[PDB]
């Protein structure tokens, strides 16, 4: 099926998703300037054709550097290249919405977007502060209003600044929300949620694929581990004994093994390395596939336990992850 060449998944607005992409957070005041860059540069020329970032990753900058300097050689052309943004919780004022992804386009220096995304179903405190709290470190949200948020979205795709439309961190609840709009004009094609042997999403993956909704998997490989937003108590998903068992059969990393077994379920990946060799380590899933009995034994693995739990928004109006899907 899949190959390094051609693995393109379709989209239910007639676009394609590359199913393998370039996750691109990194910790801003940890992280070497222009790392970004150079990592998107190395992904392009190794091969990979979807780069996931987001502006509030403070590097967004550095992917359009890298994104037009490979067009400008003709390494790819602009139409190859296909780039997920952000729309963070400071910016979900309708009448932000638009100006926030033009934002984007001139930090790009980009015509379009290919997948534009509200990045979690909470609305913060307009402001120059991505995470906005008190003196007293109380969190200073505001009252979300996710439809007229998405009418904003669907605008920016009618005026053409966005090839595709999409959600990230939404219950079922909050896309039932979207897709029982009235009046609803672009659905939404994705929805970027954890996803990895540990947290498989077998109910939010099939109530997606019931409305041709596209799972894209952040933290693939089960994140860096940021005790800020991890449990590191929790064991690190490279370590499991059936993927590194399985990675020895095939002679290949335990990573590699993860990010095969959501490809080959239809589930997009976005693996983030800045390093050069595990750049080239996770693209390299297409030479061979795992067996059913294979995949049923990973899917096994499942805890229904997210490493990302958000637990300093639980009590936001839109916390996403009290249902349990
Ligand atoms: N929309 C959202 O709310 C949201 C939230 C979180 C993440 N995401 C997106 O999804 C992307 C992926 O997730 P993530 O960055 O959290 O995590 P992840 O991709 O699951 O894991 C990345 C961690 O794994 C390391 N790593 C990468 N390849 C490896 C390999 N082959 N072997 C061993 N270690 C490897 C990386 O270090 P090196 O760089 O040194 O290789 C990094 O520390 C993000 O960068 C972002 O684009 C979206
Ligand atoms: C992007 C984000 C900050 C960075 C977080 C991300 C959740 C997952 C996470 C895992 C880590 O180990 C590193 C930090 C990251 C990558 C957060 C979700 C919303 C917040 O803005």
């Amino acid at each position: 099926d899949l190959s390094a060449a051609s693995h393109r998944i379709p989209l239910s607005d007639g676009n394609s998703i590359p199913i393998i992409g370039l996750g691109t957070y990194s910790e801003p005041k940890s992280t070497p300037k222009g790392a970004c860059a150079t990592s998107v540069k190395v992904a392009i020329d190794t091969g990979y054709r979807h780069i996931d970032g987001a502006y509030i990753y403070q590097n967004e900058h550095e992917v359009g550097e890298a994104i037009r300097e490979k067009i400008a050689e003709g390494k790819v052309r602009r139409e190859d290249i296909f780039y997920c943004g952000k729309l963070w919780a400071t910016n979900h004022v309708p009448e932000m919405v638009r100006p926030t992804l033009e934002r984007t386009l001139r930090v790009l220096q980009l015509d379009y977007v290919d997948l534009y995304i509200i990045e979690v179903p909470m609305a913060f405190k307009p402001g120059d502060e991505i995470y906005p709290r008190d003196e007293n470190g109380k969190w200073l949200y505001h009252k979300s209003n996710l439809c007229a948020t998405w009418e904003a979205m669907e605008a920016c795709k009618d005026a053409g600044l966005v090839k595709s439309l999409g959600v990230s961190n939404f219950n079922r609840r909050q896309l039932e929300l979207i897709l029982n709009k009235p009046g609803l004009k672009h659905k939404p094609v994705s929805n970027q949620v954890e996803c990895h042997p540990y947290f498989t999403q077998p109910k939010l993956l099939k109530f997606c694929q019931q409305h041709d909704i596209v799972i894209t998997a952040y933290s693939p490989l089960g994140t860096s581990r940021n005790p800020i937003w991890v449990n590191v108590s929790s064991p690190p998903l490279l370590k499991d004994a059936l993927l590194n068992s399985l990675g020895k059969r095939y002679n290949k990393t335990a990573a590699q093994i993860v990010l095969r077994f959501n490809i080959q379920r239809g589930v997009v990946v976005i693996p983030k390395s800045f390093n050069l060799e595990r750049i080239k380590e996770n693209f390299q899933i297409f030479d061979f596939s795992l067996t059913e009995e294979e995949m049923k034994d990973i899917e096994a693995l499942n805890k229904n336990v997210r490493f990302v739990e958000l637990l300093m928004w639980r009590d936001h109006p839109e916390y996403p992850f009290h249902d349990e899907y």
